[PDB]
């Protein structure tokens, strides 16, 4: 997150970090007690044996007892194109279940087809980049954004901050989106760098897949 500031203390529970070796690469939401919901391009060109998927998390610098570690039991993806970045989501089944608690929470998700119009108020979130070759952020950042159609596909929910350069960057991809409450967007890509200040930033709709998500968490 470039241009945001440090969230409270677990005040998403619904976050989750993908790691390898212990360093975070990817966002994720917990979409069900044994269910996490990403960005498909996360989990490809990568071990996925390997993935580890931390729930409850905060500051990654340290090691925090709010932890709850699983890794990947089963992937589901829908028509993902990586070439033009379309359908850039996938469901990872966990190892196991999730204790449920204060800082572990399953996200809402919208309804299928729910569209957000301009200038909605959103949420970003990640552990991604700081920007200017400030490195990887320790402690989960957000940043209010708004929602913008201009210069956006309709596969895609785009936002973008007024005023000020700022948005998603590297390691944010797979973290949600949140507007009013709930998950519409999964942070996919950003066009001109990080924070251009032109190019609203990309994420995948989540409301597109409601559906489909629904078949597979029953
Ligand atoms: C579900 O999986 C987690 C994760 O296991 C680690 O991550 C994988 C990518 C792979 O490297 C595995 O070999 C690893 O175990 C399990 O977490 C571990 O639990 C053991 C025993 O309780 C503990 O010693 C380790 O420290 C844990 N690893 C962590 C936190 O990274 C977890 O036990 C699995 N749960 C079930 C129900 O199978
Ligand atoms: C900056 O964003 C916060 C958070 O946005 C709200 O909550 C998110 C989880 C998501 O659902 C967004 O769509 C929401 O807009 C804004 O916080 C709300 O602000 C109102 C007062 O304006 C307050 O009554 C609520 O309690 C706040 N909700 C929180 C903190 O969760 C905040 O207003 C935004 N600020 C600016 C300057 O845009
Ligand atoms: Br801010
Ligand atoms: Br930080």
């Amino acid at each position: 997150i470039v241009g945001g500031r440090r969230a409270r203390p677990h005040a998403w529970p619904f976050m989750v970090s993908l790691q390898l070796r212990g360093g975070h690469f990817c966002g994720a939401t917990l979409i069900a007690p044994n269910f996490v919901m990403s960005a498909a391009h996360c989990v490809a060109n990568v071990n996925v044996r390997a993935v580890r998927v931390v729930l409850g998390a905060h500051n990654l610098s340290r090691r925090e007892p709010t932890r709850q570690v699983f890794a990947v039991q089963r992937i589901f993806e829908n028509g993902y194109d990586p070439v033009n970045l379309l359908n850039d989501i996938v469901i990872l089944q966990l190892n196991g279940s999730a204790t449920i608690n204060a800082n572990v929470q399953v996200a809402q998700l919208p309804a299928q087809g729910r569209r957000l119009g301009n200038g909605v108020q959103c949420l970003a979130m990640g552990w991604g980049l700081l920007g200017r070759n400030r490195g990887i952020a320790s402690v989960l950042q957000e940043l209010n954004v708004t929602v913008v159609t201009s210069l956006c596909r309709r596969s895609n929910v785009c936002t973008l901050v007024r005023g000020r350069q700022a948005g998603v960057c590297f390691g944010d991809s797979g973290s949600p989106l949140v507007c009013n409450g709930l998950i519409h967007g999964i942070a996919s890509f950003v066009r001109g760098g990080c924070a251009s200040g032109l190019y609203p930033d990309a994420f995948a709709p989540v409301a597109q897949f409601v559906n489909w998500i629904d078949s597979i968490i029953q």
